[PDB]
């Protein structure tokens, strides 16, 4: 039940995830081809950008999803792995990504924290029993360098996150130099 | 040691603060004319926007500074009060605002959390002994609706927080 | 952690549910027009037939689905209320019932046990973190008269449970 | 929370300090050139003269500062290292020493006890949360031979301290022989 | 074992003392005519200046002694009472003041803390079993506003303490 | 806080003492020439005759002091070391022995029990915080063979003590044979 | 196990005693005519002089014995009561006083502390199981003003104790 | 505080005793010639006949003492050692045996249980603090074969004790055969 | 496990007993005509003489037996009641007194302590599981004034106990 | 205080017993010739038939005693040892067996459970403090195969016991076949 | 786990029983017409004779069976009620009595101790999980006057128990 802040080690985890990318391209030889297990050891040397939201089927003002799909290149260029998380099942992730045209090409994985152990460990599980809208940046040493949490149904600003990451990785001093 | 998150009651507080507004536009009747005491009960019905930073006298970006001053009206119009915090003394707030031209016209108060009790209560005091670079939004019920924390020396985006507040109010 | 058996009081509950009945036959006055809150006190004098499954959006057999809809009248005639349960959100129930033709006309409500408190109280939450594939029959005294649990992905026989209910009522 | 007296070992410490001396002379290649870490092991064989005050930006009647700058030679001549301490940050020390013309040449370091661990350990932290106006003399064996504490906004008398130190180091008997 | 600092309440006390003033100028009606009992309640509204030393009959500097006697008026004028203390007996105070010409005219009382209870309560009793060489200034609220402690055999500066008292009173 | 009786071991001790004998004869090269440390191991093979009194500056009816100075020969003749004790400082002992003409030649040492540890250990410290008027005789085995304690301001009878010692050392049976 | 010293309350007591005075000058009406019970309450306003010895029938010196009898008047004149004590039985006191010419005229009572409770309470009972050779002087408040203890078989000086009592009374 | 019965081990003891026999015959070179230490190990192979009484100076109806002096031969003939005990001192025993003409020749020792440790251990110490009138017979194995206790001032019957001892040592069955 | 001694209260008791007196001189109206219950309250004002033995049917000496019967009058005349005790049953007392000519005329009662509670309370029950060969004399206050215990098979002397009782009464 | 049932191990025991058989035939050289010690290890390979009764001198309706004397042959023929028990002394057993003409020839031993330890261990001691009327059959493995307990003054039926034993030893099924 | 003996209170009980008497002579109005509930309070003033056996359907001897039926009158005449017990179900009692000619006319009830609570309370439940072969006689005060237990498969003697009961009643 505690929430983590700057400097804290991000929790270990091992969760089933819906793969990123175009769903129609993976060969459909068995259902398990759509899913994988992802661990806290999965992205060595990379920064991890972790997005929690309460429930699949979210309809907040962003619009941020198309920006995920275009900006994953910017994250990769910055040795950054995007990871999305809710407590919904991988089949809910699957359902969400397959028929919401915008999500058909989401380029990064969707983790199912169905035991809530990770949401719990991160301090993100709320009184309704779901993950709050929270963003974490974790450095290659597994140390949190940024966390953002939002109430209600407020959309996330990803471009701000790119700026924050860049400033963290480059020692740029001014919010104004990012373009 | 605990960090508050959305939905938590923001801590009570009572701290000496350097006043907001045009700093040169003040009578020298007492040193205390530049200072006030600020409490969690002081603005009923207002949203409270709290900015923690580690230390005054560190380089801060001007574009981030202009707004507040251009946007302070936009926060005010919707019953939102800006509040700044570090553990430095109120005289340090005074000095920072008195000698650096950008801060001369800062429109909001600067609170001095010198015993670090509030930084402790919010969960923002870090291993270096200072308040983390943190933003809180508190609704009229003293309830947190937004929290943001940053490592190192990353500049803050005030326009983003205005965006968030407006969206929180719809 | 305890599984209820025959004679045990079925747990109290209060959960958001997707309504039963023709799903397309509903006014779009609010999103909440598709949803309701359901409690253990809601149908005094009725038998309650509770079906738990792990996850929506898994393949389910159509012949098992038709009845309910052909047999729902037979359950209803003898004061029996059908209830479905998974831990998925009510929006997942909505999506499953909205996009798969077989479920478009499902005549009974779908409850979302998202905190998993009821799955816990019934003893059906398993090591994978989900409700077991379980059926309960509860008499008008809130007393369990039948329980069934299944591993894996075995399809349920609704006609058998109707048989059992009828025999329990004689 | 205890205060130390004659004969007690002065606490160990390790604190960031603003360097003494003319600020304009150190090369400004990076900010860290203005600061150092100072430890209780930093001045072997020397007596340590430790001055606590509540807050930078102090405006008490002394005048003592110019006397620091002239008297550091007397302290050094007496194998004595002057050390000033408040809980303000090294940037507050920096601000204080750079634009108060009198402080521009303060010849000894300014320590930042921002965690209050040293003020706490010495018994100097007060009910307002700051270091009281206290002077300590510590011998080369780390043993306190003199402590003075003052309320409010009373200025310190440094010449008295020189006399006390001299009498401690020379076994002079009379307050009257010092000149 | 605890040493009091600024702001602490000075301990209560009740001790036999050798009187201040011209020592030869006293009637020999009883031995007790040379002695009195002194308490913490004895001078309401006065500041109290307390000097502890280890042992009487040790060499003390005359220039430090003259004032008190030239400056005793200056302390008195502003409601300040001088008090001397060692753990030696009151008869030792008597002997020291009776046989050493410098002390013949000492204008203030000498208290005998023979059980060492006050030295203990002030935190001044040291590892040699004696009161440290200590000065306290106590305000009319019994609150310490100044404390000074010295090792060894360093002579005290009375003029400095007068300076401090005057400044404390402004 | 307990008082010792016949057969008990006298406490160990280590105390600063004012030397016995003519004060004007010892060379005054430094103050420390007037004083020594005396321990419970200081007089091997000797009986110890220990006199406690409350305060230096005592003016009781004896007169016993001149008898100390004449009778120390009798004590020595009897392998007996006289030891006087109060809680006053060695400087008080010094003051007492230097200007009371009678005490100028006191031939035995004056111990300062300023920590009261010995008065405490012997059971001699009283409710006023000082040593009661008590006499002990301790045999070469450190065993008490006689103790006498007196209230108020009653003078001690030393000749009685000589008789007691002699009877203890000679197995003389009658109070009447001593002359 | 504790030995009383000056200022301590002398213990309460109630013991059978052989009477003082000319022993042959007594009626043989009962054996008990030679004996009495003595308590700590028996002589209000008197000083009490208590002599403990280990055992009766041991050689005691005559010169020490005459006074008491010549000096008993001097003790009596100033409200002082002499009391003797051993743990031997009262019949042993009787025998000692009845057969040894010196004791025939002993003017004060001899108490028998046969259970050794008083020797215990005064702290005088020793490792041999007997009362030490001890003298106490007790003032009219039951308060000890003098105590003396001796090893072995040292004869007591009664004249010294008279001296001390007189001086205690001035 | 417990009293011992048939079959119990008699307590160990080590006590000063007044010797038995004619007092005028032992050479009077020192007082210690009249006394000895007697232990529970003092009479190996012998039965021990132990008589407790409250106080020396006893004047009960027996008359038993002359019978002690004549019957000690019968006891010895029966490997029996007579032992008398009270809590009075050996000097009280001495006083009793020296001038009561009847006791001048008491042929067995008189033990002083002045610490009451033996009276206590045997269960013989009474509420007045003295040994009750009790007789014990202890066999060569230190085992009690007979105990008799009497209230008040009732005299003891020694001839009965001889009969009891004889019956114990001979397996005689009848009280009537003893003569 | 504790043995009572002089001065101790003799235990309370309530036991079946074979009557004293000429045994053949009794009506056979009931078996119980030969038996009675005896308590510690039964003879107020009498001394009680209690004899314990291990087992009936063991050889006992006749001369010791005659008195009681010749001396029973002497005990009775001074308010003394004889009482016999073993743990054997009352029928064993009956048999012993009925078949052995010496016992036919035994003038006092024989108590059966079959649960051994009294033997326990008096402290006379031994390691063989039986009452020791013990005599008690108890005064009218239920207070023991004499106790005697014997090993083995030593015959008792009744004349001695009569002597002792008479002397106890003077 | 517990009572034993089928399948339980019979308690260990070691008790003095009056011998069985004609009393006049054993040579009367000493009393101890009439008695022996009997232990739970005394009858290896035999079944033990144990009869408890409250008190010697019993006069119940059986008549069973003559049947003991005639039936001991049947018991022996069946490897069975009869044992009688009460808490009365062996002298009470002796008295009972010597003058009740019927008992003069009782062919089996009479045990004295005078410490009640066996009656206690078997659960047979009653609120009056005596053994209840109880019968046990114990197999060669020391295991109880039958127990019978009766209130009051009801006589025992030994022929029933023979039948029970025979059925236990032969696997005969019917109560009717015994003759 | 404790076995009751003579003098112990027989346990309370309440058990379903197969009725005694001619079994074919009963109306088939309900299955329950063959069954009753029996309690320890059901026959005030009667002696109760309780027979436990391990299992029905084991060979039992006919001669032992006839009486009861010839002797049931003799028990009844003196206020004695026969009761049979095993842990088998009442339907097993029914089957045993219904199909085996000897049992067709059994005149007393057969209780089913199916939870084994009474077998437990009487101390008769054995290591095989069944009631020992046990007989109890209980007097009108619910007090046991006789108990018998047997190993293995030893046939019971009913005539002996009648003998014992008669003798207990005299």
């Amino acid at each position: 039940m505690p929430l983590l802040t700057i400097g804290d080690q991000f929790p270990a985890y091992q969760l089933t995830a819906l793969i990123g990318g175009d769903l129609s391209k993976v060969d459909a030889k068995q259902p398990g081809d759509y899913f994988t297990t992802i661990t806290s050891d999965e992205h060595p040397g990379k920064w991890r950008v972790v997005f929690f939201w309460p429930k699949d089927f979210t309809f907040v003002c962003p619009t941020e999803i198309a920006d995920f799909s275009k900006l994953n290149d910017e994250f990769e260029d910055r040795d950054a792995q995007i990871l999305g998380v809710s407590i919904d099942s991988e089949f809910a992730h699957f359902q969400w990504r397959a028929q919401h045209n915008d999500l058909k090409t989401l380029p990064f994985p969707m983790l199912s924290d169905i035991k809530r152990e990770l949401s719990q460990a991160a301090g993100v599980l709320n009184a309704d029993g779901v993950a709050d809208r929270v963003t974490f940046i974790v450095d290659p040493n597994n140390e949190i360098q940024f966390v953002s949490a939002t109430a209600g149904s407020v959309g996330r600003n990803v471009d701000e996150v790119l700026r924050v990451l860049d400033a963290l990785q480059s020692d740029e001093l001014c919010a104004s130099n990012w373009r």
